[PDB]
């Protein structure tokens, strides 16, 4: 089933593709879809993807509008494709996956995940949709989310937050914390113990523990004393050092949030996509201190403190692996004389 | 009279087309107009319309820069075309009307509104321009605005606000409240009694009555008690219900403004144009409550209260017609046992 | 169920729009329409019009595939729009008319030509389609073609040739010669007595009378003697003068055909459209003689001879008007001492 | 050191990608690749594909420049992708296959065809390249061409002709006739006995047997008598019937070649791709006879005669299947009273 | 009053820019310039340059329409820019030079060539325009053409042919042979003695001496005997060797012309520009012999014979430099035992 004009009718009348019958007049010009409303053209969609404009329009209209896992989580779990839905990537304004199953005649590689062409792909299955748990049970490769127990399968508890129409949130009127399951070549995997990033943003950062409240409210020296952090280089790593040409440290989102509340700065997101670790070209407006590649992660401060306090500090430099968002993140740890000098993630 | 380079000279030197002689060097690339300033190119206009870039540039330069009726009002009155001006639609970044009269050689269907080709079109006439009241008196079909009395014609008092270079405002240094007149097939119409929407926006919403002040400052239960609104379902319709998966009610702009001051949310304007009723795909960031098509109108709260208190509540569901911005808006009214359950506009 | 994908299905399976049910997947990119065949994209349509790509595609697919008048004839008769068909202009690769009636939801101004919007427009009606003669009688402005008499209407016999899928031809298996009728402001208009151009082209030129045969085969001065053309300046007007830097004469297509056979030249068609008189920037490859604006008409040589011999040769210069293809073509006639100096379509 | 500028260096200096070191400056604009030569831009490549301009440029530069199977043959054998080369499709001006193996970092799905991702795809292998026979034996799905025997493998002799830089030819200084082999699901598949189309074109048509010579030179009824073809409806099927508005028959390329020599006609190639049977919208310029979907195949006339004379003429209508270019082509055969009425590729 | 609309008026009414007053309505879309004629858009110009569409349109309209040197000559003489004219390059569909002097406000670097910015550039001056000889004498770097002597300046007689509106020709009604002069760093430079290429093309090739007539008409071994060319490898160099997979020799255009008459082949012009020596990827359709880089020059056969017979045949290999079109062309000469093996433009 295909029809540009019917996709546009659904967008106009239902806000997204909803399977309704109808058609509206459509114009395509300069990667933009328009529809005619009382004699004039109104823009419905501007294509920012590398797909043809009318195809991208249809996949966007058919996006999943329930809370879904953030794209960084699906990527870290190796998801290739989704069963009978589109995960829209709002960080890239594009489909999270290249191909589809049972969504769109231009992009489908299959109608159902049970077709042979899907067996080697890691298919994303959504236990909230009837039949999909059983499709996972029969799939060779897959990732399954559920809201509850699955008989015979041990769950991994996922992050508290999920994405709902591009808004990352911890649901109160809707469930956003899923159980996760994964199969590789027919065999159910044990997913690793993992930390999770918190997916917050600078502008409306909110503390999620008493330590984070204290970090935002106390002066640096008072906080470090109260939590006994002498010798872990929080002054550099978390608070940031703005005294030299190259900006020192500043690798934890909460420290950017604290600075940003007193003093604005520029973050150039030069690889704009969803990932567990983000790299920014940062320029501090007050001092002129700057750094071309400043890796930034949003861990709960208590989690970051546990990680850094769980390392051996006896060697000048080494790689530290930390499971975060189900993937192995490498950190560089630099020490001198038994104390930390710096500790920072790599992307 | 036509000249791309002369249009650009006026934009550069006068801020808009002002009839001055002169030329500057112009480049056209990728729907953008540039001019050369001391050896480098500077962007003057990016075309967002479905017209050719150089044509859209000229119509934008020739836009009316006095306060003019909002486009939703002209549309509701059936205006097809403007006499010797361009009403620029800043919600669509495009001309409000497809064709012109005496503006642009590529888009003109006539030089003067008296030409035969204009007789069946509803032409917009502006009494602030010499001769246009008399052109209206002789036109078969038209809408006329004035700042004052017209001899022999009974006026309809329009909204307080108008649009000045895309800023909607109630003029204090300039007049924005017009008298309105309309002719159909040579016959002066009696325009209907109408409410008017208030054209406010979320970010800088300002109350315009003591009831609206009270609504913003009081708690829900205190407000409802003080204005005796028990049984009219304001809890649902106006304040919004964020307790379930689907966001309940929230159909009045002032209730979105109250929520927005305490708690942010996402409004997807998926049909971006000026209209009396707007539809948004809304996602509440705090709760995750959401709704694909949430119709929203900005009526003065006192007006909305008068409307809902003027309905018969004895039937499960029915259509209620309300004249707003000169057009008949349909509302669905749902009642149970003599009280309101919900009441919401349709677009 | 009209749609882009259904238009494409018809083009792929029927060669044009044929009202058949079905859909194929379509990609829109680079002002081009593709469809997927065995997993790869195949081009169906490259938009050369000023319409949106998907709209132009639909009008092209819905083009009239029966013999229709050449566009130059419809233009000369003042046709603005066609009733329930598309006349495709193969000289411009675009619709002959900007709007439609009952064809396409993006370009329609009406569904039927009886709607009031169509009254000021000259609508083209095709008596080969049921009901269109009656619609012509009810239309305020229009042009009608038929294959036979219409009771009470005075006919004009049209050209022998018509256009079929872009091929101009004199039909043997189909009828290409029509009666023409026209109405202005509600009143049937007498069409003038007229010559018709022959619509031949340079490389496929075939003579159509004994005189044209003799012209192609005889030497210049033999032809002029045999047809008693001394003093009518055929050496200049028809054969052309290549002796000076500016090319002299050469205004009849058959004269270009004679030269071309012997010696090639370049014709720059700098306003590419169908027209009774064409203007070319001509450069002769053998001599270097050239002319920026060389007007060329393809009359039967017998007709041109009749035209020029009917002229009063006693004045130095005068404008001579000849009805050709239903339009008045102005010629300049320059004489001296009772003989022709030159005679050319006036520019 | 693969790069855009190095691809362009190779095109400029070697005519195609040849693995040479070096770079030239490149400009990308308007879906076109330019390079700077003596201070001005010179066009190297105009992208007509649905791939990004710089990607399509690289695949075109890396096209196989030896004789390769025509695309219609590879399509009919189910080829999905090629091992370490690009088969350029000169009928579509685009790669024959969407993905690559070991060619281009933007389109590669693998570096070697032994990778697991390639197992479900039918990979084209070229025995003229070292190692590719062994890769075919290890591939689950594939098509192999060679110039000689492969031990133990049962060959199919392919067409005489192949494509060299877009020129279809029967090689004299190079070998163009290959053995073909195919594997499905790990098992070598017997290729069917098959006719081959001749890949000739209308204007350069040359006969290839005594019968085709006689067909081009004799009058219709002489040819039919000499080759005893009475009752096989060659008048309709091969010579074509131009007497009615719908063009009758004309399904063999040699019959079009005979007509074209005498009288020109228009062939609209409305699905432009390489195919065993082609469909055209044909308009005869002399008569006006036309047909929207005229299927045309270029068989050696001797083969077509053998095919139609082998048919049972005792049923009113039946579907006749003939293997041509390794694919099953369905023909409709219509008979009456023991003679052929018509016989055409089924649509 | 220069403007886009005035340039378009001149193109429509005069065939090119002619300084006339007037305007027409213009639409810019898809790198194309349209104008409105009887209510529909007609294409005037498709931009194939790397300049903005409206700028390229103006330079094309302002092209020199008198005979001018071929671009290959101006390039070989080092011309950077022209004084107060545009040399249009019809091989690239683009201006021959990037900047202008006194032509176009977007591309001008100066209004007059006497301005200081022009001193380092080699400016082309045209003695047929009043004042330009004097400007050449005042210019630091320049190239001058005239139709006659300039007092005290030592002339170089140029090629017989010139380009007129893109047609290369030897003028009979106009003069195409010029005197050439050149200045470097303020000093008049002696131009070298030189051959000239003939600028013929493959399909319109006409011989220009008795030897070229004999070459086209005689069999290979007769020609070689009659002109005493044994031991000079004309079999290879001129006639070409099609017996091996790599095509041998074939470096003279007349030899391609002889082959083409008998048997067609494909020439891929993979660097499309005007050049004294052209390189083609050639594929012979009859044999399959091909060559990726086949250098081709169009010398009069008599000149090439004189060149190769003047060579010392006693060394195995050597670089031979010949001045052609004022530039030094390197040839490789390979000999063995006192006879030529091959002789070709060095790559």
């Amino acid at each position: 089933n295909m029809s540009l004009e019917n996709v546009a009718f659904n967008v106009v009348n239902k806000g997204h593709f909803d399977g309704q019958q109808g058609e509206v007049p459509v114009s395509i010009i300069n990667n933009t879809v328009y529809t005619k409303v009382d004699g004039v053209d109104v823009e419905l969609f501007e294509n920012k993807t590398t797909l043809p404009v009318n195809v991208a329009f249809e996949l966007w209209a058919k996006r999943n509008i329930k809370p879904v896992p953030e794209v960084k989580i699906l990527n870290n779990l190796g998801v290739d494709i989704a069963a009978n839905t589109v995960i829209w990537d709002y960080k890239r304004d594009a489909p999270a996956h290249i191909s589809t199953i049972g969504v769109c005649s231009m992009t489908d590689i299959a109608k159902k995940p049970t077709e042979t062409i899907c067996a080697p792909l890691t298919v994303f299955f959504d236990g909230r949709v009837d039949g999909q748990v059983d499709l996972f049970r029969n799939a060779r490769n897959g990732v399954l989310i559920t809201e509850g127990s699955v008989k015979g399968l041990q769950p991994s508890v996922g992050p508290k937050q999920a994405s709902l129409n591009g808004v990352t949130l911890i649901g109160e009127a809707v469930k956003t914390q899923f159980n996760y399951y994964k199969k590789v070549d027919g065999v159910v995997q044990q997913l690793p113990e993992t930390y999770f990033t918190q997916s917050r943003n600078l502008q409306e950062f909110k503390p999620r523990s008493q330590m984070e409240i204290d970090f935002l409210e106390l002066a640096m020296d008072e906080f470090i004393e109260r939590y006994k952090l002498e010798g872990y280089a929080f002054e550099h790593i978390v608070y940031g050092d703005f005294s030299h040409s190259q900006l020192g440290g500043l690798h934890l989102l909460i420290g950017l949030a604290k600075r940003f509340k007193e003093s604005p700065f520029e973050l150039e997101d030069f690889i704009p996509m969803d990932s567990t670790v983000k790299n920014y070209f940062i320029t501090d407006a007050q001092t002129g201190s700057s750094k071309c590649v400043c890796s930034v992660i949003d861990l709960l401060l208590d989690d970051f403190v546990e990680i850094i306090k769980s390392q051996d500090l006896s060697v000048v430099s080494k790689v530290v692996k930390v499971t975060i968002d189900y993937t192995e993140i490498s950190f560089m740890l630099w020490c001198k004389d038994g104390h930390v000098e710096t500790f920072y993630p790599k992307l």
